[PDB]
């Protein structure tokens, strides 16, 4: 069985444009500077991942929001909250793992490199603009694991039916992000300034707005080999 | 009684500033040009506004959905969504009278000009930034009272707490762009390009987004005279 990957079953895509593909498979690669295999995966409900691995997203989630610095957030979600959030549309796990799918009960403290959600950014008129949110698991960090997150996303974004990719709040203070998406080549279509009201800083801090055009992506940047 | 104008009845706002008044007092002017006049009044409930006033609405937003030309909305909202939408924080309608309240069981179709939300456009830590939508009543178009609506906002959104003002996707099409925005120094912060799939466009259409400092606002455009 391969509904769990079956494109058919994305729910609250856009409205105007239908999939690309047929189903979507996993995307195995080795991260950045090392021998290290990761895979990433589909989810396209989350009766196909592990339970434990969602209360594990569900914590990990809160950790971030916790830390003030990255997410407008302010106050920590409840599972539900966390389900109807993350998933609400589309989202990917990426694990260390060479299997061509997600194994039960697993340590997903050591496994889980990293997550990002998709979803239509605004409602069924601009629904081929996707948003995106990504987290790292902080056991993980300074393995490059974001970067890797961000070429998953522009190989599976325009699988979906997206057009267009509109990042909505990335701030200066959060460097790990921007550079990426710099490096990337998204272009900075805009500034709101004093935007946020992070932890940590006594000033509010600027927002950055990231787009990129998704039926031109730089065939380099979907290489991740 | 009053509390139909106490900002301590305001639901779903900033979530870091208090308002800078106890009261929203309505705010009578002329239309431009002319020696009609016209009242500003709060909503911070719809129970404090008459159920004709509140289904002319819900219609009026309907039509404008529906010509698919300024909204990123496809189908007509119900009644309930409508609410929800409309009245999840604060509101204000418009009328042609001189009158200081609201008279139940008026002829909506000549007396109501425009109304607009303001709700914040983020979640909590960025929430010292409003959104805002407009609506015109069709009747009323050609009057300018897209422009005095703006004032209305001008003056009352900081009241309610908020420091900063945007407006996700004005598209370029939109003539309050420039009869409006532009010419009330609302900042164009960012542009989305093909942003919109809009009725009588083949071409999707590029979306201004609008930003503008509500702590620091030109006084003649605060002054209805
Ligand atoms: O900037 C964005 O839109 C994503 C979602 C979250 O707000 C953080 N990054
Ligand atoms: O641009 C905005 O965000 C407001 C709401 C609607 O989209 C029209 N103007």
């Amino acid at each position: 069985s391969i509904e769990w990957k079956l494109t058919a079953n994305l729910r609250n895509g856009p409205t105007f444009f239908q999939p690309l593909a047929d189903s979507i498979e996993p995307l195995q690669f080795k991260l950045i500077g090392s021998d290290t295999v990761a895979t990433a995966f589909p989810v396209f409900d989350t009766k196909y991942i592990p339970d434990s691995l969602i209360n594990y997203l569900f914590k990990l989630f809160n950790l971030e929001i916790e830390s003030g610095k990255t997410y407008p957030q302010l106050h920590s979600l409840t599972k539900q909250g966390f389900l109807n959030y993350w998933f609400h549309s589309f989202a990917v796990v990426v694990l260390q793992t060479d299997e061509k799918f997600i194994q039960d009960n697993q340590d997903w403290n050591s496994v889980l490199l990293g997550t990002f959600y998709i979803k239509p950014n605004y409602a069924p008129r601009c629904s081929h603009n996707c948003n995106a949110g990504f987290l790292v698991n902080g056991a993980h960090r300074g393995q490059k694991v974001g970067y890797r997150l961000a070429q998953v996303y522009l190989n599976w974004a325009p699988l979906l039916g997206y057009k267009y990719s509109i990042f909505n709040l990335v701030f200066v203070t959060n460097q790990a992000s921007w550079k990426i998406w710099d490096k990337l080549n998204f272009q900075r279509i805009g500034l709101v300034p004093h935007a946020g009201i992070l932890n940590g800083f006594s000033e509010p801090v600027d927002a950055i707005i990231y787009g990129k055009d998704l039926t031109k992506i730089e065939p380099e940047f979907l290489s991740m080999e």
